[PDB]
RNA sequence: UUUUGUAUAAUGGGUCAGCGACUUAUAUUCUGUAGCAAGGUUAACCGAAUAGGGGAGCCGAAGGGAAACCGAGUCUUAACU
RNA sequence: CCGACUUACCAACCCGAUGCAAACUGCGAAUACCGGAGAAUGUUAUCACGGGAGACACACGGCGGGUGCUAACGUCCGUCGUGAAGAGGGAAACAACCCAGACCGCCAGCUAAGGUCCCAAAGUCAUGGUUAAGUGGGAAACGAUGUGGGAAGGCCCAGAC
RNA sequence: UGUAACGGGGCUAAACCAUGCACCGAAGCUGCGGCAGCGACGCUUAUGCGUUGUUGGGUAGGGGAGCGUUCUGUAAGCCUG
RNA sequence: UCCUCCUAAAGAGUAACGGAGGAGCACGAAGGUUGGCUAAUCCUGGUCGGACAUCAGGAGGUUAGUGCAAUGGCAUAAGCCAGCUUGACUGCGAGCGUGACGGCGCGAGCAGGUGCGAAAGCAGGUCAUAGUGAUCCGGUGGUUCUGAAUGGAAGGGCCAUCGCUCAACGGAUAAAAGGUACUCCGGGGAUAACAGGCUGAUACCGCCCAAGAGUUCAUAUCGACGGCGGUGUUUGGCACCUCGAUGUCGGCUCAUCACAUCCUGGGGCUGAAGUAGGUCCCAAGGGUAUGGCUGUUCGCCAUUUAAAGUGGUACGCGAGCUG
RNA sequence: UGCCUGGCGGCCGUAGCGCGGUGGUCCCACCUGACCCCAUGCCGAACUCAGAAGUGAAACGCCGUAGCGCCGAUGGUAGUGUGGGGUCUCCCCAUGCGAGAGUAGGGAACUGCCAGGCAU
């Protein structure tokens, strides 16, 4: 179990990079998701490390 | 308004008041609603007459094949698992 | 005839070394594309049918290219983003650049891009060096004892310069 | 055409390359109140009585719900010197 | 109109008046099967015989060949020869690929009847990708399907098949050229010329090395073979503003700004003895001609001037004039 | 159980070339002859038949040799997906992927089944 929260816009980002804050629920800017902690979660993070900061 | 793009030095209008632009008939398809239901429904017309009669007629319940023709099967081919 | 020779010259095959090619690969990725399984999430976001459209004049920016002068806010193809059809802040002004997607109201607070001397809201913030040209605040080949450094080298107290 | 290649004043840093801590800074995010749609759930529906999550920029265009005027029936009713 | 490669960004596909080439056929064998075989080139030797015909070996290993243009393939050969034959058959077709569609292509396998091979097996056209044309209309043959009172038939229908460089090749008709400055309408700055805008291939100007010319000596003064920049001044590229109008070349009057300055001003070098000169730097305060020719700017000539500037202002200025 | 040989395979160069030796009990190859089965675009050269006098010369199988071919590291380089930048017809940073060429080096194949001859 992570938290995950989202700092950046997802406006002018790649539709695989929309996907993927679709998938890991993202919905806004500081929207706060407990996800568990899982090679697929680690995936999803690395691809949108830019955007996004982990509580751990 | 037209344009990728208008404050544009692209067009329109001096203002006010009145008028002014997806309607009508018939025919077909679709949606909702209402009656009836394997049936549904009349037109012309008669009728003092929005009643009633008139089911002539139209759609659908059975389709296949060009057609004869056959039939919940038919055509295709001398014959097709 | 046959030829004996060398000779201000050029040069085939092969060998050794150095390169080039979109229409050359004995080599060969990253990305992208097809399919399967799996956890999580997404208002089925997917497909099929039927009713109704609108549109087929796009532009800019990034990356990958052709034609141009490796010129054009030039033109032609692929992908993504924006405008078109998107308000707001920033780049002094600015359709396409950056941040960021406006249900409404509040004389509440927190931030991103971008800034904190005044216009104009925020540090005349602390330590550390550079610049003396207003460089910052438009530009090249090239030239110069401009300085701020780093690593070496020659000559040199029998005397260098 | 007139400074006119920092926006201007002005700056020997208020310029640049390096470190850090603060602040300003948007319709972005958080706080309060309010409206509407979709979907889950028990409302035994009153089709709404609480939840909860989410969404609500918008041209052409599509769908849905509505306001206003004339006339007609309700209406020899009602208001009105 | 159709075929091959690249552009085509390693799935498919993907444009330009882009770069390179082809097709509108042919074959009863150049098809099928069975059986067998492997060259291009070079070297050596040998009669005519030569660099190269034919014959022997050796090296080489597809560097040849594919009926044709290119690409992808071909040794089990798809290449090269011989024999036998017509599967260059009929009716079907699981399941796919590609297209908006019409459509096109691959196809295991089934029923009948064949060819080759002893047989297993192969053959529903050529190694594959181009060799092509919707519909209507009309013709031919066959067909027991129809046959307008009945029996026939004409005609029509199913199958095979024929007729179109419809080449503008998804084809508007069985058949079709030009002028308009006598012109006209709806429209476009979606699209033309002057002008304005972006860039600067061209134009002008500036700068760098120095082979040299310069009686010796590169740089008093010029400057090759080459290179780097600036103005947006010419001829030009794009077509972004304007076609429900921004009036255009030249001339007259009227000017203004800039400096890469024609004179005046100051200076450096000089192959500057002096006058008179050449080159370069600063400097825009002022001035910067009259006539013949031509509509002309430009330009030629005559004669002056201290000098008779370069360019911008919508190639300045027509709600100032001229035509 | 070993050695050698033949056939059918597995993989397709660390598996292939070249140099030097070895092998004939058996097998194999070379080899003898041909009216016949059969054939040569002529020819027992090839195919095929009847045989084993002779030979391991050639081919073939085996052995060792690095004159070639071949395989091939680690590290580094180019390139590149995503996000940021600069002095932007070209490069850099952060995080992942990671070549090709070349060097060191490896390397004279391995193996399955069915058969034949000699030892056991
Ligand atoms: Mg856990
Ligand atoms: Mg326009
Ligand atoms: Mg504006
Ligand atoms: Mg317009
Ligand atoms: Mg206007
Ligand atoms: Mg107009
Ligand atoms: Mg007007
Ligand atoms: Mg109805
Ligand atoms: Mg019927
Ligand atoms: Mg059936
Ligand atoms: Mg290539
Ligand atoms: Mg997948
Ligand atoms: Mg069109
Ligand atoms: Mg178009
Ligand atoms: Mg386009
Ligand atoms: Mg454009
Ligand atoms: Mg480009
Ligand atoms: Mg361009
Ligand atoms: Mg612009
Ligand atoms: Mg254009
Ligand atoms: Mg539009
Ligand atoms: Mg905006
Ligand atoms: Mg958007
Ligand atoms: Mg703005
Ligand atoms: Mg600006
Ligand atoms: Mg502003
Ligand atoms: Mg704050
Ligand atoms: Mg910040
Ligand atoms: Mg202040
Ligand atoms: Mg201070
Ligand atoms: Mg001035
Ligand atoms: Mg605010
Ligand atoms: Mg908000
Ligand atoms: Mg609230
Ligand atoms: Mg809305
Ligand atoms: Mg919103
Ligand atoms: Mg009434
Ligand atoms: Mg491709
Ligand atoms: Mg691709
Ligand atoms: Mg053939
Ligand atoms: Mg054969
Ligand atoms: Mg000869
Ligand atoms: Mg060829
Ligand atoms: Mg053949
Ligand atoms: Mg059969
Ligand atoms: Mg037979
Ligand atoms: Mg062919
Ligand atoms: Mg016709
Ligand atoms: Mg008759
Ligand atoms: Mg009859
Ligand atoms: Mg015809
Ligand atoms: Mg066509
Ligand atoms: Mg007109
Ligand atoms: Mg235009
Ligand atoms: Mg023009
Ligand atoms: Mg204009
Ligand atoms: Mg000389
Ligand atoms: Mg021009
Ligand atoms: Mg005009
Ligand atoms: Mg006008
Ligand atoms: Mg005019
Ligand atoms: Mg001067
Ligand atoms: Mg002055
Ligand atoms: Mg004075
Ligand atoms: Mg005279
Ligand atoms: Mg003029
Ligand atoms: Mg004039
Ligand atoms: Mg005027
Ligand atoms: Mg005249
Ligand atoms: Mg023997
Ligand atoms: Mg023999
Ligand atoms: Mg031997
Ligand atoms: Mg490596
Ligand atoms: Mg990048
Ligand atoms: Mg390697
Ligand atoms: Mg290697
Ligand atoms: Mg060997």
């Amino acid at each position: 179990t992570i938290k995950i929260t989202q700092t950046r816009s997802a406006i002018g980002r790649l539709p695989k990079h929309k996907a993927t804050l679709l998938g890991l629920g993202l919905r806004r800017i500081g929207h706060t998701v407990e996800r568990e902690d899982t090679p697929a979660i680690r995936g999803m993070i690395n691809a949108v490390s830019f955007m996004v900061k982990v509580e751990e």
